[PDB]
């Protein structure tokens, strides 16, 4: 009865989780393989896209599988170390994603307002340093505070969860919830929106239709990212002030909306003929 109902749900979620993993992994391997095998797609801007595919690949290979086992089985099967590692990797990927989008927006702004200054400043070696710096900074604000337990709360509910090896809820204190959100998400979001609007304005004051079509693609990956993660991070803050005003399962839904973003960019890149061709060829 209870057991048949469990077996039905377990089986069904496991397939659905498999699908989501497969979509995230296939899509982002395709983006990486496409850019890595097509001279025409080997632009500096696409180096930044590859970094973003790596973030999403890590979400499909490590973040989502582990979270799937949690949703499907109803406890954490892997112990407390792996629970902390997993949470770290989760925070890392979101931070790395939005910081990279931020860089992309700035890269385009420099390209569009000062194409010559850009041509000579911006090389492959620098693109590389930029990408490493973004991962450095993301690692710094993800791993270290989590491995220093700066996120832990005194509350008994929180304490219940920490001793329990089957609980891997990321139940944090309020200072971390606000700090972490601002540092990992809100600040880079405001930077990206500010620079993205300026790129819009400069594009309006301006082969042109083709360039703009690629800008619009970047604009779409930025907007869909915002739509997918903003709700989660708004709710994160709201909870700090009032635990009860937003229902818990919708806090979970918004988290999964966020994870689902990692499957979206490869689809969105099908707006481009060059990507579409390299995808067909590769498959
Ligand atoms: C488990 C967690 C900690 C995974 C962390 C992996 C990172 C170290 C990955 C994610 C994105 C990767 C980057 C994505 C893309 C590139 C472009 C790649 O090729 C080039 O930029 C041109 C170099 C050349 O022409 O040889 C150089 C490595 C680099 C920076 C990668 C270096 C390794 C990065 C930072
Ligand atoms: C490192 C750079 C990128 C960040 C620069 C921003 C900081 C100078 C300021 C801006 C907003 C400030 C935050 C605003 C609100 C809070 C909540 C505050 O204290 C509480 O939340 C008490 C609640 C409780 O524990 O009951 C903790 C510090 C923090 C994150 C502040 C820490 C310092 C912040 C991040
Ligand atoms: C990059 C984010 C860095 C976050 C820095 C948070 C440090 C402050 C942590 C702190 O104040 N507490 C947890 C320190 O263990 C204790 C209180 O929050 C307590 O009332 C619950
Ligand atoms: C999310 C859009 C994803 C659309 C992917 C379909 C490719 C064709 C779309 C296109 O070229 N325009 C729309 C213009
Ligand atoms: C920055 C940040 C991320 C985060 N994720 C864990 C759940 N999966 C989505 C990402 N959770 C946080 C919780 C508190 C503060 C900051 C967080
Ligand atoms: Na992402
Ligand atoms: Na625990």
């Amino acid at each position: 009865g209870a057991e048949l109902l469990s077996q039905q749900w377990e089986a069904g979620m496991s397939l659905l989780m498999a699908l989501v993993v497969l979509l995230i992994v296939a899509g982002n391997v395709l983006v990486i393989a496409a850019i890595g095998s097509t001279q025409r797609l080997q632009t500096l801007t696409n180096l930044f896209i590859t970094s973003l595919a790596c973030a999403d690949l890590v979400v499909g290979l490590l973040v989502v599988p582990f979270g799937a086992t949690l949703v499907v089985r109803g406890t954490w099967l892997w112990g407390s170390f792996l629970c902390e590692l997993w949470t770290s990797l989760d925070v890392l990927c979101v931070t790395a994603s939005i910081e990279t989008l931020c860089v992309i927006a700035i890269d385009r702004y420099l390209a569009i307002t000062s194409p010559f200054r850009y041509q000579s400043l911006m090389t492959r070696a620098r693109a590389k340093v930029i990408i490493c710096t973004v991962w450095a900074i993301s690692a710094l604000v993800s791993f270290l505070p989590i491995m220093m337990h700066w996120w832990r709360d005194e509350d008994p509910q929180a304490l219940k969860c920490y001793q329990d090896p089957g609980c891997c809820d990321f139940v944090t204190n309020r200072a971390y919830a606000i700090a972490s959100s601002i540092i990992s998400f809100y600040i880079p979001l405001l930077i990206m929106i500010f620079v993205a609007l300026r790129v819009y304005r400069e594009a309006k004051e301006q082969m042109l239709m083709r360039e703009h079509k690629a800008l619009k693609t970047l604009g779409i990956i930025m907007g869909v990212f915002t739509l997918c993660w903003l709700p989660f991070f708004l709710v994160n803050i709201v909870n700090v002030f009032n635990r009860d005003l937003v229902p818990d399962w919708l806090f979970v839904a918004f988290n999964w909306l966020g994870y689902a973003n990692s499957a979206m960019n490869p689809i969105i890149y099908c707006r481009s003929p060059d990507f579409r061709k390299a995808f067909k060829r590769l498959l």
